[PDB]
């Protein structure tokens, strides 16, 4: 869907983004300042989200993907446990249409987090199996070998990746595929935009073609994304989604932004055959990044030297594909992969880095004024082992990126830049330029 | 002379640059490390300066202009006690032929300065008249009240500024003119390539007459430079100098870069008028500059902020004019003004700030590879309270600075831009862009 074009997406954890309605919060709740645990509660809440959207505009951002918001035991909220309801922490139904109201009105689309391969171990289905057993009218909606249900010492039922807490849903029973199918409908009749899937390699494709059909019968225009650390190409033959998360491109730049494994040549060389590898009219779909929940942040891989982040940022804000933002990252949060990258978003503005800030919303209003650099084909071309041009045609423009000490480029000379005008362009130590028409 | 269109210079305070040759040394000298004070010695030598000469190369610099050197008792030299010998702790007139020869085999020119208007009170001239009073042979060379010579409380003898280890020169006999003219030939024969003035404002301008006519008659292309805080106009009739150390500019630059008292109007109108006070053909012979061994440091000035610095940097190499950088400034030194600003070189590069170095190292490129940049005629124009372009032609070239938190800017637009081509320029925070052709 051509509108993927023109999106930049924000990721929100919402029990870290902001506390507004301190009433919601549960007994045991902690300071906003605290150190993240998988076990502890901050307090996050969608009046948090509606609140602070003026920040989100400001860095540049008129896509929001949203993990998991209904009711569920844990504070990742991937064990849920009644999927037509938003979790009692987070807000209300009504706080949630207040929330889709103001983002309609600032051109803000919203995609939430469609858990169908598993569910919690205190969901009403799953906890009645475990009263009910066989006389269960729910038995077959799970994946149970005996009875009595017993999770340690290890379960005796089916779940995602051993965790006792997350029971598998046996989506080869009809009754759950309706289930599901009506979780995708009912959102979709909120004002949704589209469905991120967790974990979609665990169940089946023909399960995602069913999918597809319910979700684009809707709307044509709705968006499928697919949660996929590998090859995307399995996801994009115009049967399951619009694109995936695109964690290769994601592996590519901070090799050659933070690690130093890889060098210009290798970059462009991995980023032209990723886009020969991926499908035509796919391409705009993709959903770029360069971190998210389930991964150290950016600027710890970074190691705290911010001007090489910047790095990374002008890459990501070139590729064709639409560009995330992790909560936290634009602002100079540090941490490590999960829980230590689920901190508490400060609001403080003190203690923000504004100039990494400000650095990624001019490549952000760059990509915004060019077309081409949003609905234009992508080359990459190295132009040294420290340089690289990205260069999109719709009429070219291109971002040339530097990691090294300073350098001096040639346009003239390199055909794919030769259609631009000024001669030779100056690039500073850890430097970046953006260049059109 | 022309050839300053080329140059571009590095100040050093020879006694804090690298000590090369430790049996030099006073007895009492101090560690490389230490506390910068008016009495202590830390045992910089010309030894150092011939040892780290390729990293002033590296800078981009192609003059030096080096602080007195010449035999006296402070560790600063302004009281010299024999112009006809290097002191002591500096090495001898063989180092000195050997500095001489390894610059003119990179390309290096020498600027020595010249402390005409005063001598120390242990030279041997004024030592003698202490001692033969009326009848010593040199008593009309200085202007002496009465006998005995005393200077505490006050010196009975004049002096520059009241400091009574600085005798002041009788200017008005025929013989100290003969003595002072002489100096300025002695080290004209040993390969100089000009004359820094110190305090020419405190003698008159029949000896400056005199002086640049002995000067330029050994060659026409030495060139003379005069100190001078405030208007540049008096030295630059044709007569006397051929251009000032344009302290002007220096207040104006960080006055916008530092202070914030000034916005990019001010700083234009205000380049202009002086580019308009300036008399045709000495615009070229002006040294620019954004500190010395008489201010506190550029970063200190900054109060740590680097990018901001670099801002500073970057109006000094787009400036009409021979641009100067204070030794240290380049690699990060702080310090307050005099003692504190006259800290020891660090040598061991780890201790560096490599990136305001390789920042600065870029702007000497730009402006070494465009002949506008170093002949064209110049004009400030704002754009903004917080964006100017500084406009050299010959065929335009043009450096935008930006001190702001982000901007765009339609060259076409602007009719001294227009000539010009790529149409809008991005700028990220505290941002600059350099262009041509
Ligand atoms: O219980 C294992 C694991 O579950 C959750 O992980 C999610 C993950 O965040 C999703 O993006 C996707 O990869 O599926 C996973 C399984 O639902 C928690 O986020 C994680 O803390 C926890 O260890
Ligand atoms: O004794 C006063 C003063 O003398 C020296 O100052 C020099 C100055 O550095 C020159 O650049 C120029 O302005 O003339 C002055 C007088 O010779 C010392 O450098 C300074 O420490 C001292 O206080």
């Amino acid at each position: 869907p051509d509108w993927l074009a023109d999106a930049v997406f924000y990721q929100i954890f919402p029990e870290r983004f902001a506390n507004a309605d301190p009433s919601l919060d549960p007994q045991n709740v902690v300071p906003w300042g605290s150190t993240p645990t998988p076990d502890n509660f901050f307090g996050g809440d969608l009046q948090g989200i509606i609140d602070h959207l003026d920040h989100i505009v400001a860095l540049g951002a008129n896509a929001l993907y949203l993990t998991p918001i209904f009711e569920a035991d844990t504070n990742h909220r991937y064990d849920a446990k009644d999927y037509f309801s938003i979790d009692h922490r987070l807000g209300t139904l009504e706080t949630f249409h207040a929330l889709m109201a103001e983002c309609r009105a600032r051109g803000i689309r919203i995609v939430l987090d469609a858990v169908l391969n598993h569910c919690g171990d205190g969901h009403w289905a799953f906890a009645d199996v475990v009263e009910n057993e066989a006389d269960s009218a729910y038995v077959n909606w799970f994946s149970v070998e005996g009875f009595p249900v017993t999770a340690h010492p290890t379960p005796n039922y089916r779940t995602c990746s051993g965790c006792y807490y997350l029971p598998k849903w046996n989506a080869y029973n009809p009754e759950v595929r309706h289930h599901h199918l009506d979780v995708a409908r009912y959102w979709i009749d909120q004002g949704i935009d589209g469905w991120r899937l967790d974990v979609p390699y665990f169940i089946n494709h023909t399960f995602w073609r069913e999918f597809r059909t319910a979700v684009k019968g809707k709307s044509e225009d709705l968006y499928i994304v697919a949660e996929e650390w590998r090859s995307p190409v399995e996801w994009l033959q115009g049967d399951t989604a619009d694109g995936t998360m695109n964690y290769t491109a994601r592996d590519l730049i901070l090799g050659f932004t933070a690690d130093g494994g890889i060098d210009a040549s290798a970059l462009a060389a991995g980023l032209n055959a990723l886009h020969a590898e991926i499908p035509a009219g796919f391409h705009r779909g993709m959903l770029n990044l360069l971190g998210s929940h389930d991964t150290e942040r950016v600027l710890t891989r970074h190691a705290g030297d911010v001007e090489a982040a910047l790095l990374s940022y002008a890459l990501l804000f070139s590729l064709e594909g639409a560009p995330m933002v992790y909560y936290g990252d634009e602002v100079g949060l540090t941490g490590d992969n999960d829980p230590g990258c689920r901190g508490a978003m400060p609001w403080n503005e003190e203690s923000w880095n504004t100039r990494l800030l400000d650095g990624i919303r001019t490549f952000a209003a760059f990509r915004a004024h060019q077309p081409a650099m949003r609905r234009g084909r992508q080359t990459a071309v190295a132009l040294d082992a420290d340089t690289i041009a990205i260069v999109r045609s719709g009429e070219r423009a291109a971002v040339i990126v530097h990691r090294g000490e300073g350098t001096t480029v040639d346009t003239a000379s390199i055909p794919e830049l030769a259609p631009l005008d000024a001669d030779t362009v100056v690039l500073g130590p850890l430097g970046t330029a953006s260049l059109a028409t």
